[PDB]
């Protein structure tokens, strides 16, 4: 159990484009010692679904192991099943939420015979949180404390709901199973209620794969398209979500949207921001967006500017016995400067103020 002395802020990314979407995605180590987030983005899918679309982030625990078996294997698992190809022509909203359903059961087995098998030595799990999309729907797909978001006509239309041990009904099962909460956590320990691999947690011997300390079963729900209203959504794991609400991640993407259509760097922006904010976790954000999503603003471009400027100012004139970055960073807090970034605050704005720092101080 660990951190660095230092933060590993190199950024991976990924983009593309099809279906009338346009995606972008950023991941970070961070403060830890091991990168164990993974995802899925792919535009176009196989047998028959070229215009549906799938993303999803995965936030692995003691280990990656399960997460990246998760990020090559979970859409065929969901879309290779008789549940999701019931009826005969295009599958229905229930042949989706139940393949699903199936999916999500039949890889966490399919991962139990393997690690049984091979003797296995991991004892890691994985959140799953993603979107499928067809040309008609939107279905959110939750299992852990990963978080994904809709932003529709500039406001929070929905969010997915954490699985935490604590939420009522978790709760209920986990005693059920013979074991109990204490404080947030699985008989003291585990984090989450829900969970791909974990396969310690699913030893309940008379119980259903899904009436165990921890289950596999995703939470799904269907969102009617709407190609007027429908601008953005956010997937991304605890790391972002434990220093950034909803409503403020949700205000801050918009914010950036305004300012560049390059999307890798608005979720470089986010990740950023969040270490900046004290977030110690890995990061992984990505952000798909609609045809009407925020555009870039010519008036916003030049406010950034002009903020920027300023801020670059406030830095040299500060530096006057030469203060640290961390102290300017104080006295530009308690400065109280209107026109940050909102959700952002003075956190989204730290490179720009440390890029001025270091031309300033480079020694
Ligand atoms: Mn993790
Ligand atoms: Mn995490």
């Amino acid at each position: 159990g660990a951190f660095l002395d230092k933060p590993k802020m190199e950024k991976h990314n990924a983009q593309g484009q099809g279906n009338g979407l346009r995606y972008g995605l950023s991941s970070m180590q961070g403060w830890r010692v091991e990168m164990e987030d993974a995802h899925t983005a792919v535009i176009g899918l196989p047998s028959g679904l070229e215009s549906w679309s799938f993303f999803a982030v995965y936030d692995g625990h003691a280990g990656s192991q399960v997460a990246k078996y998760c990020c090559e294997h979970l859409l065929d698992h969901i879309t290779n099943n008789q549940d999701f190809k019931g009826s005969a022509g295009a599958p229905s909203v229930e042949n989706v939420k139940n393949g699903i359903r199936t999916g999500f059961l039949e890889i966490d087995e399919h991962m139990r015979v393997m690690s049984e098998k091979k003797h296995g030595a991991d004892r890691s799990g994985s959140t799953a949180v993603g979107v499928l999309i067809s040309p008609q729907h939107t279905y959110f797909i939750n299992c852990g404390d990963s978080r994904g978001l809709l932003c529709r006509n500039r406001k929070v239309h929905f969010f997915t709901q954490d699985h935490k041990p604590s939420n009522p009904l978790e709760k209920e099962r986990i005693q059920n199973a013979g074991g109990s909460v204490m404080i947030q956590r699985v008989n003291g320990s585990l984090a989450v209620s829900r969970a791909l691999g974990d396969f310690d947690y699913k030893c309940v011997h008379g119980k259903g794969p899904t009436e165990q300390l921890v289950s596999p079963e995703p939470e799904v729900h269907d969102i009617e398209r709407s190609e007027e209203d429908d601008q953005f959504i956010i997937l991304a794991c605890d790391g972002i979500w434990d220093v950034m609400g909803n409503e403020e991640l949700c205000d801050f993407v918009r914010s950036r949207l305004e300012v560049t259509d390059d999307l890798e760097k608005v979720c470089n922006e986010v990740v950023d921001t969040c270490l900046y904010k004290g977030s110690r976790d890995n990061m992984s954000v990505i952000l798909i967006c609609f045809p009407n999503a925020p555009k870039v603003s010519p008036e916003a471009v030049k406010k950034e500017a002009e903020l920027d400027k300023y801020l670059e100012c406030r830095v040299e004139e500060i530096i006057k016995g030469v203060p640290d970055l961390v102290h300017v960073m104080r006295t530009l807090a308690s400065e109280n400067i209107p026109s940050l970034p909102p959700g952002g605050e003075l956190a989204s704005k730290r490179n720009v103020i440390e890029a001025v720092y270091n031309r300033l101080n480079p020694y």
